[PDB]
C-alpha cells in the first residue's frame, strides 16, 4: 500500500503545516500537524473543555461506528515550546491520503494549553517520531507510521514541505520526480526516540564550508532551525544590524535586509536554505524589526532541523530495521 496527502502552511510565514486526516466511520476529516518530533496522534474532540476550543474541528467518537474506548488509557504531553495537552484514548480507523490503518490509537484531548486553543487552524497532531516516545499509559501505543509500516510497499515516508506553498507527505514510496540529483542517506540514532542524525557542517552565504559535526533532529513539528550558538552567531554576523534580543527571545534583524543563504552538510552533499526562508517577518505588527529563522539551541539541549531547514529539501524518513534519513535538493 501507499498514501499521498498534500500539506499546507497554516499562515503566510509557514509557521506550521496541516494535512487532512480521515478518522472514524463515517470519516471525520481533521487537519493535523504532522510532527516527526513527537509520537502521539491527538485531536481536539467532543471531550475537550469547551472554553479551550475556539474554531477547531473536533472528533466526536460517539458518531463513529468503529470507535472503541481504550479502557483505562490516558495520555499527557508537553512540547519543547511549553505547550501541552492531555486526555483519554480511543482506537479507530485512520486514513492519510488513501492509506488506512485500523485500530489506530486516537488520543482525545480533554485539556489543551492556550497556544493550541489560540490556533484555530490546527485540529491536533500526528506524531511520526519513534513509538518509544508515545505518552499513552499504562499501555504505550504505536504511531500511524509504525502501524502502517508492514503494509507499505517500502517502509518509508517522505516530507516535501513547501516555501509559502503546499507540499506533500508520501507513505510507502519515494517519488523520484519530486527532487533533483540524488538522495544522500545518513545514519540515525533512535536512542532518544527522535530522527537524530549528524550534519557534516555548514556555510553562510557564499562563504567557505566549515566541516564540523552537528548532532540534531529532523523535526517537521518545529518551525525554525535551532543550532549551536557559535554557528548562529556566524550566520547573523553577516547581516548588518542583526542582534540577539533577550526581550524578544532570539535574533532579530532589520526588515530592510537581504538575508544570506545557509548551507548544511549531509555527508558529502549540501542543502542550501535560501535567505528568504530565514525571514519570519515583523516581531509585532508594523515593526521594522524582523524575527530570524535560525536561532540558538543553547537553551534547548538539542539541535533542531525544523521546517526552515527541511523545506529546502526532499526528506526520506527510512523506517527499515536500521532507520536512516535521506536528503535531496529539489
Amino acid at each position: 500500500s501507499t498514501g499521498s496527502a498534500t500539506t499546507t502552511p497554516i499562515d503566510s510565514l509557514d509557521d506550521a503545516y496541516i494535512t487532512p486526516v480521515q478518522i472514524g466511520t463515517p470519516a471525520q476529516t481533521l487537519n493535523l500537524d504532522f510532527d516527526t518530533g513527537s509520537s502521539d496522534l491527538w485531536v481536539f474532540s467532543s471531550e475537550t473543555t469547551a472554553s479551550e476550543v475556539d474554531g477547531q474541528t473536533i472528533y466526536t467518537p460517539s458518531k463513529s461506528t468503529t470507535a472503541k474506548l481504550l479502557s483505562g488509557a490516558t495520555w499527557s504531553i508537553s512540547y519543547g515550546d511549553g505547550s501541552s495537552s492531555s486526555g483519554d484514548v480511543y482506537t479507530d480507523t485512520v486514513s492519510v491520503g488513501g492509506l488506512t490503518v485500523t485500530g489506530q490509537a486516537v488520543e482525545s484531548a480533554k485539556k489543551v494549553s492556550s497556544s493550541f486553543t489560540e490556533d484555530s487552524t490546527i485540529d491536533g497532531l500526528l506524531g511520526l517520531a519513534f513509538s518509544t516516545l508515545n505518552t499513552v499509559s499504562p499501555t504505550q501505543q504505536k504511531t500511524f507510521f509504525d502501524n502502517a509500516k508492514a503494509s507499505l510497499d517500502s517502509p518509508v515516508f517522505t516530507a516535501d514541505l513547501g516555501y509559502h506553498a503546499p507540499g506533500t507527505y508520501n507513505f510507502g514510496f519515494i517519488d523520484t520526480t519530486a527532487y533533483t540529483g540524488s538522495i544522500t542517506y545518513t545514519a540515525v540514532s533512535t536512542k532518544q526516540g527522535f530522527w537524530e542524525w549528524t550534519s557534516t557542517g555548514y556555510a553562510v552565504g557564499s562563504g567557505t564550508f566549515k566541516s564540523t559535526s552537528i548532532d540534531g533532529i529532523a523535526d517537521t513539528g518545529t518551525t525554525l532551525l535551532y543550532l549551536p550558538a557559535t554557528v548562529v552567531s556566524a550566520y547573523w554576523a553577516q547581516v548588518s544590524g542583526a542582534k540577539s534580543s533577550s526581550s524578544v527571545g532570539g535574533y532579530v534583524f532589520p526588515c530592510s535586509a537581504t538575508l544570506p543563504s545557509f548551507t548544511f552538510g549531509v555527508g558529502s552533499a549540501r542543502i542550501v536554505i535560501p535567505g528568504d526562508y530565514i525571514d519570519f517577518g515583523p516581531i509585532s505588527t508594523g515593526s521594522s524589526s524582523c524575527f530570524g529563522g535560525i536561532q540558538s539551541s543553547a537553551g534547548i539541549g538539542i539541535n533542531i532541523f525544523g521546517d526552515v531547514a527541511l523545506k529546502a529539501a526532499f526528506v526520506v524518513f527510512n523506517g527499515a530495521t536500521t532507520p536512516t534519513l535521506g536528503f535531496a535538493s529539489k
